[PDB]
This record gives structure tokens, sequence and C-alpha cells, in this order.
């Protein structure tokens, strides 16, 4: 079997992905962020604090004849950027374009932090990273693509975001359309439950590309690319007028500047991110001050791969025996 959705920015800025989601009997659709960075399938619904949501769809088990609540089980989660939720769970039916996973844990908010209820577009979240960061307690529960993967033609999973417009979110199959040359594989990590792998260096514009380890992680729920603050500085330092601003909490660039491209290493290929990907707009409405998509991992602990990079290219995440990570240019 297959599945094939589209994934279309939130906002004018490409801030967050979401793909519709068909859950439970007769369906409701929901528009989830799919995060390669998590593991718990959450929704908004009919149990979330009233005053909690704010234009989100929400998922309601007693309307769904397929939902069961599994007995006793609770979920809660805390993410990198500070936001929360947590609730309890039922098993539903699935289905992401066209491809259906019965029995699948979805698990209900009962509370979300201010971050989601502020974000009107995102109805909850799909995680795909390794179901061992599912929060599930007492019993852990799988991922959508942990329980589909049997079932799918081929072992893997896509991710081909676009710049300010929509893209593709693909389960079971290789669009050999939807990139230009090859794809090239590298070396996944499951360790700490991510799709961590090890990129091969970096340049800044038309600069000599440095050949350098730098270990991250492929996240399609992280907005900007995270790098070694090495590495920052040296883009950021092609930008005239750049600086990092503590009020601000990152790196910040005159709006007026067109800035330029960054590209990464994987093994001996090459993703190039146009400049314009890294324009992230004004820091406050109508400021002449813009945010910078390439940020300091420095505070948080890890590098990550978010859309900022993801979005340059098609990527593969094969959930082979031994996982690995695919990137091609598009
Ligand atoms: N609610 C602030 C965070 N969100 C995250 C996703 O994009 C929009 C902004």
């Amino acid at each position: 079997s297959t599945g094939s959705a589209t994934t279309t920015p939130i906002d004018s800025l490409d801030d967050a992905y979401i793909t519709p989601v068909q859950i439970g009997t007769p369906a409701q659709t929901l528009n989830l962020d799919f995060d390669t960075g998590s593991s718990d399938l959450w929704v908004f619904s009919s149990e979330t604090t009233a005053s909690e949501v704010d234009g989100q769809t929400i998922y309601t088990p007693s309307k769904s004849t397929t939902a069961k609540l599994l007995s006793g089980a609770t979920w809660s989660i805390s993410y990198g950027d500070g936001s929360s939720s947590s609730g309890d769970v039922y098993t539903d039916t699935v289905s992401v374009g066209g491809l259906t996973v019965t029995g699948q844990a979805v698990e209900s908010a009962k509370k979300v932090s201010s971050s989601f209820t502020e974000d009107s577009t995102i109805d909850g979240l799909l995680g795909l990273a390794f179901s061992t960061l599912n929060t599930v307690s007492p019993t852990q529960q799988k991922t959508f693509f942990d329980n589909a993967k049997a079932s799918l033609d081929s072992p893997v999973f896509t991710a081909d975001l676009g710049y300010h417009a929509p893209g593709t979110y693909n389960f079971g199959f290789i669009d050999t359309t939807a990139y230009t040359g090859s794809i090239t594989y590298t070396a996944v990590s499951t360790k700490q439950g991510f799709w961590e792998w090890t990129s091969t260096g970096y340049a800044v514009g038309s600069g000599t590309f440095k050949s350098t380890s730098i270990d991250g992680i492929a996240d399609t729920g992280t907005t900007l690319l995270y790098l070694p603050a090495t590495v920052v500085s040296a883009y950021w330092a092609q930008v005239s007028g750049a600086k990092s601003s503590s009020s601000v909490g990152g790196y910040v660039f005159p709006c007026s500047a067109t800035l330029p491209s960054f590209t990464f290493g994987v093994g001996s290929a090459r993703i190039v991110i146009p400049g314009d990907y890294i324009d992230f707009g004004p820091i406050s409405t109508g400021s002449s001050s813009c945010f910078g998509g390439i940020q300091s991992s420095a505070g948080i602990g890890i590098n990550i791969f978010g859309d900022v990079a993801l979005k340059a290219a098609f990527v593969v995440f094969n959930g082979a025996t031994t996982p690995t990570l695919g990137f091609a240019s598009k």
C-alpha cells in the first residue's frame, strides 16, 4: 500500500506545515503538523479545556464508532520550544492520503499550552520520529509510520516541503519525478529516538565549502535551521548589518538585504538553501529588522535541520531494518 497527501504552509513565512488527516468513523478531518522530531499523534479534541481552544478543529471520540478508549493510558509531552500538551488516549482508524492504519493511538488533548492555542491552523501533531520517544504511559504506543510500515510497498516516507507553496508527504514509495539528480543516502543513529545524521560540511553563498562533521536531526517539526555558533556566525558575517540580538533572541538582519544561500553537505552531495528561504520577515509588525532563518543551536544541545533546510531538498526517511536518510536536490 501507499499514501500521498499535500502539505501546506500555515502562513506567508512557512512557519509550519499542515497536512489533512482523516480520523475515526465517519471521517473527522484535522490538519496536523507532521513532525519527524517527535513520536506522538495528538489532537485538539472535545475534551480540551474550552479556554485553550481558539479556532482549531476538534476530534470528538464519542462521534466515532471505531474509537476505543485505551484504558488507563495518558500522555504528556514538552517540546524543545517550551510548548506542551497532555491528555488521554483512544485507538481509532487514521488515514493519510488514502493510506489507512486501524487501531492507531490517537492522543486526545485535555490540556494544551498557549503556543498551541494561538496557532488556529494547527489541529495537533503527527509524530514521525522513532516510537521509542512516544510518551503514552503506562503502555508506549507506536507512530502512524511504524503501524503502516509492514503494509507499505517500501518501508519509507518522504518529505517534500514547498517554499511559499504546497508540498507532499508520501508513504510507501519514492516519486522519481519529485527531484533532480540522485538521492544520496547517509547513516542514521536512532539512539536519541530521532532521525539523527551527520552533515559533511557547509558553504555560505559562493564561498569555499568547509568540510566539517555536523551531527543533527532531520526535523520537519522545527521551523528554522539550528547549527553550531561558529557556522551561524560565519553565515551572518556575510550579511551587512546583521547581528545577534539578545532582546529578539537570535540573529536579525536589515529587511532590505538580499541573503546569501546556505549549502549543507550530505556525503559528497550538496543541498543549496536559497537566501530567500532564510528570511523570516519583520521581528515585529512594521519593523525594518528581520528575523534570521539560521540560528545558533548553542542553547539547545543538538543541531536541528528544520524546515529551512528540509524544504530545499526531497527527503527520504528510510525506515528499513537499519534506518537511513536520503537527500536529493529538487
Ligand atoms: N504559537 C507560536 C509558535 N508557532 C509555531 C508554529 O508556527 C506558528 C507559530
